[PDB]
């Protein structure tokens, strides 16, 4: 009867797409444990950007990409920036399979790396968020990413502009709603 | 004035992006990849001097899904995503799980890693295109997933990777070899190919 999400408290993929069900003013139940996963339409669909295209298509306000399509190119670059870039490069199936100690030092210069180009990127392309004024599947996926950072002690003093439009997002019900503290699956020690 | 690719021969992302220009009859120029003219142009909006880069009615498109997504979207045909929202998604999946899910999982033993990840993802996707493919990895109309299957599963043979267990994978492969967007794109066509790939 309602779409089903298979989340993980931890999954910043999982993140991406609970903002944008939120976003969309979509109800769904969540079902804690590949994630995400989500049953909509009586079909399955794997992957958070293939997920959150099919959310934009089907339920199309508020617009996770503008209209103009030199502006959803930018949009679009970022978020896979992210998603293809940043965020495979720390995924868990890297991490535990290569030490408890380093981990954390790869993840640091991956994470760095990423933001020293996406902060460049960000000086031309945000205004209150990370493509002007409106937010966007950038955003979406910006979030999750920094709190990523903040997990593995990066510091974000060098990023005032991921810094700014991450503070400006998570002000918003959408981005506290879907937090990874605030789940089903969430240890009652990180409330 | 005509769009500029910049590329590298060996990058799987740059060859995605060759396919879909090639397959949207869109004339570019090439500009090959390891003075500041050049220099400050390429990393215009790509300070992590990234390929691909396309430069297309006066801005700068980096990340090939981006880049493929907005030449659909410029040059609707022929189409790399069908029409129905569901198919659309199903197309994307398939693309995300190779971009986003193998790829990037690998740009001694990186041998005995390489491998892992790209028999992992394939074991994945054999079986998702159990359900969707007809003559290709959905249906019988070449779409965005065909663009990234070529170039994941040349990688995969670049690592050693056996194709026997994937016998869906390795027939749209060969159906997509055959068509002349996937040839005159090819790694081993390219002004930067190296004469010892050939």
């Amino acid at each position: 009867g309602k779409p089903i999400l298979y989340s993980y408290f931890r999954s910043s993929c999982s993140w991406r797409v609970r903002i944008a069900l939120a976003l969309k003013g979509i109800d769904y139940e969540i079902v804690p444990i590949q994630v995400p996963a989500l049953k909509i339409d009586g079909i399955t669909i794997v992957q958070s950007l293939a997920i959150m295209e099919y959310l934009e298509e089907t339920r199309p306000i508020p617009r996770l990409l503008p209209q103009d399509p030199q502006k959803r190119a930018i949009v679009r670059m970022i978020s896979d920036l992210i998603a293809s870039g940043i965020q495979p490069l720390q995924n868990l199936s890297v991490l535990k399979q290569v030490g408890q100690e380093n981990q954390m030092q790869w993840a640091q210069k991956v994470i760095t790396s990423g933001f020293n180009a996406l902060e460049k990127i960000l000086q031309s392309t945000a205004g209150k968020y990370c493509v002007g004024d409106e937010v966007s599947m950038a955003d979406v996926c910006l979030v999750p990413q920094v709190a990523n950072a903040e997990r593995f002690k990066v510091d974000l003093s060098p990023y005032p502009t991921i810094s700014h439009i991450n503070k400006e997002l998570l002000a918003l019900e959408v981005f506290q709603v879907s937090h990874p503290r605030r789940q089903p699956d969430t240890p009652a020690e990180l409330r």
